[PDB]
């Protein structure tokens, strides 16, 4: 009956052929093949919901590309006459800065309790208006030269940002083997800073990042030193990362104003949240996110907090779980650097009567920088959704037939049988 | 009829079973899964003409490896009492070489001026004789150590080259934790350059290629300073390339003298071509693509040509529309550079006495490098068709059968069937 | 009557259809989309046994992650005065220390003639102890300042070791912008060696490894210059290789007390256990393996031994053929280094009061280093078997149910039905 009418092999036998070793043989395979059926089919459905993906990797040559972002910073942070007669800046300064850098800081220590004692009395004091006067600064005096793909530029194409060393500059703000060159003139009889909070070294720090992300320095900015010329060659490497499933992110998050998200952003956004709840202001240093806090404030309310959100990892990153995920695409721009003695015997001597200083002057202030992109300047990973609803659709059916020779209406016709029975 | 004999599913229900609820039902699951499979074969087939691909990486150890070729130049180009007289050289240089650096000039400055008039005069001036005896060399008072795995090597192991640094030398032309070792003496009492010009800094300057092709330095090439001792350890990272369908490459095409191609190859045989066109001589610094041109013409025929390849882009790279596509095989060989003070206390007084010069001179002359093999000194990355024709042809028959269990033979069952129906 | 009871297409319509052009030409197709099953079968067959993989890449940050070990050396190995009368050790070390460095050594030459008579006289000698007491050694005078994440760290915290250069101490032994911060004070004054020999340079010396692996220094470690503070950035890069059909890996092999393998380790125990061969002894440098050898075994038995390993190749490493076959787990600290001028002007005025010292003496000794995690501080990549005999039994079942909409039942049934007619 149902066996001659069935697409499922092997039951035909059992019925047409009778005899008795066939009869019962012919069964027996039926059954072996089946069991095996479930088996193969387990295992395919049960590695489809493990979630596997695979990574394409793409390199090439872009001859016109758009070069990123670079900002720059003085590593002595103060002007030296600024800051002769008011000592006092460096912890205010380091407590006002702990909100980027979160290294801790000791109560009770003589730095601290000066500082303390003078914010009490020096309530109208205004950080932002000091560091912003009596910092680094970009100037003819500053940038001896500098030129982009050849073209000269100016002072006036850097953009002013705060960090944590100060007073920042960013060039090219919102082909191969050519890039941005750079001369700049540290100027240490200028600029000074305490070395007792461990700032020893002279030169410039800076970092290469997208014009659309806040520079982020931490430990993480690249340094040149004085009397050397440092050539970097960046490549853009971009990466792509699947949705919660398959990857780490989490295309749901996004940035307050529904800015382009980003991992830094959203620590910076996440951390403006929490000093707005405890305390009514937020720091100066978190641009966007409410009103400027006073100088009494950040020693008895913002400081206290930040020491409160590490310690309850309230800012957590990286995975999906975390307040701060992956970002869905990834643009990082990794360095490779070689270093000259920048005043030659020649250029020294040059340089001298055209600055009008001293051979000494020359070869403890002079910093000269060349960022270039390499020739194979480009590189993109994706994560790819190996198997999709379709592609799985195509396994399961190779195994069920090939096993079988069945199908999803052969299903349907032994449901219908059974239903008959029943 | 057709129902008891095909093996379209659901279709020998639809006349065995002639009860209305059946005979109609059947039909309606015949028509459903019918057109299910037409939309999973049209996504398949759609997803197959996207050319899609996947990559392998394989990272291993290789005790016996082939070392690259290495090419060195110094930052200073001519020698000092060649060019005391003859300051015109460095303008007449400029223009001559603006074959590889393509940095515009600028008419009507008064060092252009200068080399212009003369060149109007002194056209028996050859600039190929001038800079080959009057610029760089390698030589015991130049080279004064050199080692290669253990070997030692001699300036008769470098092949000269031109470029736009003058005169460069390449060693192996055509084992983890060792390699090529040198000492060089820059004598900047002996090499000068313009600094007007932008050549400031001192020390030596090199690329690592494979010994096929040639040095092309721009600014790419790696530095290293004056008085100290840079390490370089280097992996080959070599990378494959599929066809244009699926990738950029496209081994058609093929260099002069049917040449390994290279996509720096292909740029610089594209502009010696045009140069031959418009002008009826190549420059010197491509060498095998014909005649050298005169000194005037170079101001006169090259000059402007070089300027008017590039404003009309005729020699883009990169995609297969490129000019000069992206090779099918890319070998890479990434380099981290790490430094130490070269000369100590202790050697520094060794060497003053060994060379006779004073310890001064040591330190402002003396450059040393150091190129190894890591340990993990290789990699290759391959692009592979994901799907070939015999991988397409079991997703759609795991689609087909799945659904409807039908089979190339059921469709030509159909087909004869509606023909004799028709 | 097999015709109208097998599943195999196509052999229905010819028993069935009896018309002459019917009847034999759906033969005709039957045999052509046979033929082409073989085909496509076999390609299939023949592309699994080549053991295809694919690789996935997988890049986080991990906000608390393991911090590897880093182990310093000096460029300059013993100390002034303990050397000054006793200068033969430079040869004895260098002959000594020759298992490491496997560089070769002259015979005849007056150095090795020299320590060669000694070892003769001096059996006593005991290298191991003059090297430990009379090299490199970490102290308050030597490590001025250190730090491990914002918590200050002590030379108690550093575990000695031996190496080519002597005496070395490893930190850390068995969070972004966040890691180890030094300054070493060399001590030029203190510490000298052999200039003739080919140490020249004056510097620190480390390399970054896993806790559980012994440091390889060779000529991978990376350097750090006098009077420049380096900012180190690394970043952990995981491996995941096959077994041997699919990678190099080979996890039956095992090291001694079963500990965890590495290329390295296989290394070193298989050097060790010829030398043990040979010679009734084994090197110091190669700790655990058994007995250390006199002074002169070094030159009368150990040295020749050496020579012939390498000359023999008895130490492969890198494919599944080799002695010491590629790990099945690498992982890799990739690092990027920048350089400032360590000493600023106001720092240099400051230190040289705090250390009651010269400037010219702080400018010439001091070290500073950083090593710090980046944000994308962690990577894998996973080497994985493409297909499995699972996914092998589905492409075969689409091939086999396209073309022929055949099953193993239908294999079956054609064997059955072959049978009865032999
Ligand atoms: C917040 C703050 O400092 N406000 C002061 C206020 O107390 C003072 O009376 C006034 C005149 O000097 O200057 C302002
Ligand atoms: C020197 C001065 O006061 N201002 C200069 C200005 O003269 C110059 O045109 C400009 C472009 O470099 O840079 C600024
Ligand atoms: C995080 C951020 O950008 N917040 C801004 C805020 O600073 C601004 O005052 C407001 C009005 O434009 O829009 C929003
Ligand atoms: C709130 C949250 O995400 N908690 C996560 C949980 O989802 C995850 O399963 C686990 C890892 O096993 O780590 C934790
Ligand atoms: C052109 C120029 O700037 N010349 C200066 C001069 O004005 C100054 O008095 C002297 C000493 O400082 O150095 C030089
Ligand atoms: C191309 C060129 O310069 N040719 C000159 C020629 O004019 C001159 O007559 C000859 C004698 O000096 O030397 C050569
Ligand atoms: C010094 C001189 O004039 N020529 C030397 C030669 O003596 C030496 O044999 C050779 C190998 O280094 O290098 C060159
Ligand atoms: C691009 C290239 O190599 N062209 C060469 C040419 O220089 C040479 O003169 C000719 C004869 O051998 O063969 C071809
Ligand atoms: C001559 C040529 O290749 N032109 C290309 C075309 O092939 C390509 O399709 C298009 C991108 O959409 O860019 C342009
Ligand atoms: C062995 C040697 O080269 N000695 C030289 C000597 O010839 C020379 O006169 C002196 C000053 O130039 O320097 C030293
Ligand atoms: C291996 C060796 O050197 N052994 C010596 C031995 O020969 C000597 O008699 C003894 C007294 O000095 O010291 C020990
Ligand atoms: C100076 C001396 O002899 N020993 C010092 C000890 O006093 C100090 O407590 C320790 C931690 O830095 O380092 C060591
Ligand atoms: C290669 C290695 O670790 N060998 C050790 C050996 O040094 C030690 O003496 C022995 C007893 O613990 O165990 C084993
Ligand atoms: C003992 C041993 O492994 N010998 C290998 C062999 O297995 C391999 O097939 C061949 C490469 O073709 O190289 C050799
Ligand atoms: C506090 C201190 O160490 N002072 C030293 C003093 O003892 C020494 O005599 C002098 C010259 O060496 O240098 C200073």
């Amino acid at each position: 009956d149902f066996a001659i009418s069935t697409s499922f092999h092997g039951i035909h036998n059992i019925v047409q052929n009778r005899s008795k070793i066939r009869r019962v043989l012919w069964l027996v395979v039926v059954l072996g093949s089946v069991s095996l059926v479930t088996w193969q089919i387990y295992i395919r459905l049960l590695n489809y919901f493990t979630w596997p993906t695979t990574t394409s990797i793409e390199v090439q040559y872009v001859e016109k590309m758009e070069f990123p972002a670079v900002t720059f910073c003085n590593l002595n942070r103060f002007q030296t006459d600024a800051v002769a007669k008011f000592g006092v800046i460096f912890f205010l300064w380091h407590i006002v800065s702990k909100v980027l850098h979160l290294q801790e800081i000791t109560a009770n220590s003589t730095g601290s309790r000066e500082a303390t004692d003078f914010a009490a009395s020096h309530q109208n004091f205004s950080i932002v208006e000091f560091i912003r006067n009596k910092g680094f600064y970009l100037n003819n005096s500053t940038l001896l030269d500098c030129e982009f793909f050849g073209k000269p530029c100016s002072p006036k194409d850097f953009a002013h940002v705060f960090t944590e060393y100060g007073n920042c500059f960013t060039f090219n703000h919102g082909v191969s083997g050519r890039g941005l060159s750079l001369l700049f003139n540290v100027n240490q009889e200028a600029f000074t800073d305490n070395p007792a909070l461990g700032f020893v070294d002279a030169g410039i720090i800076f970092v290469i990042h997208s014009p659309k992300k806040v520079p982020q320095f931490d430990g993480l900015g690249l340094l040149s030193p004085v009397g050397m010329h440092a050539r970097v060659t960046i490549r853009q490497v971009k990466t792509v990362h699947q949705e919660y499933p398959w990857g780490e992110c989490n295309p749901n998050i996004k940035l307050q104003n529904f800015s382009s998200y980003s991992t830094s952003g959203c620590l910076k956004e996440c951390k403006a949240q929490h000093i707005k709840k405890q305390c009514g202001c937020v720091p100066f240093l978190l641009p966007g996110y409410g009103i400027e806090c006073d100088l009494q404030k950040y020693f008895s309310c913002v400081s206290p907090v930040l020491d409160h959100i590490e310690f309850k990892d309230l800012c957590t990153v990286g995975t999906h779980n975390s307040s701060c995920p992956v970002s869905c695409e990834e643009i990082e721009y990794p360095a490779t650097i070689s270093y000259s003695s920048f005043p030659s015997q020649k250029a020294l001597k040059y340089l001298s009567k055209k600055l009008n200083q001293s051979r000494k002057y020359i070869r403890e202030n002079l910093v000269k920088i060349e960022i270039n992109y390499s020739d194979l300047n480009y590189k993109i990973t994706q994560q790819q959704k190996a198997v999709s609803v379709s592609e799985l659709l195509a396994d399961l059916g190779g195994q069920l037939g090939l096993f079988c020779g069945a199908s999803l209406i052969t299903i349907i016709e032994i449901i219908e049988y059974l239903f008959t029975n029943f």
